[PDB]
């Protein structure tokens, strides 16, 4: 699913993303946008370490989920792969929550640090009433 984006900040919202761990809403939004581009169904190949991105946040099958075919992976999520393919986000919340958890928080991802650090993203949540 393509989720809209106001659709998708009152989604995040009801499930208590805002200011989690100190990330306000605009800062998931731009995140998510640049990840997939709201696209739940978004996977990314990474031929060089034979790991897959999956979904909405484009989570790591080598830390995060299990996909079976990934050398070395951990399953910190403790989740399959295909549930962040759902059209329905709450288990890439919840495992989106696990990896901020981590010391490196939100900057662990290379997308947030290249669009969304330091920038005015408060565009993203506006006109949405959360």
């Amino acid at each position: 699913k393509v989720f809209e984006r106001c659709e998708l900040a009152r989604t995040l919202k009801r499930l208590g993303m805002d200011g989690y761990r100190g990330i306000s809403l605009a800062n998931w939004m731009c995140l998510a946008k640049w990840e997939s581009g709201y696209n739940t169904r978004a996977t990314n190949y990474n031929a060089g370490d034979r790991s897959t991105d999956y979904g909405i946040f484009q989570i790591n099958s080598r830390y995060w989920c299990n996909d079976g075919k990934t050398p070395g992976a951990v399953n910190a999520c403790h989740l399959s792969c295909s549930a962040l393919l759902q059209d329905n986000i709450a288990d890439a919340v919840a495992c989106a929550k696990r990896v901020v958890r981590d010391p490196q928080g939100i900057r662990a991802a290379v997308a947030w640090r290249n669009r969304c650090q330091n920038r005015d993203v408060r565009q993203y949540v506006q006109g949405c009433g959360v």
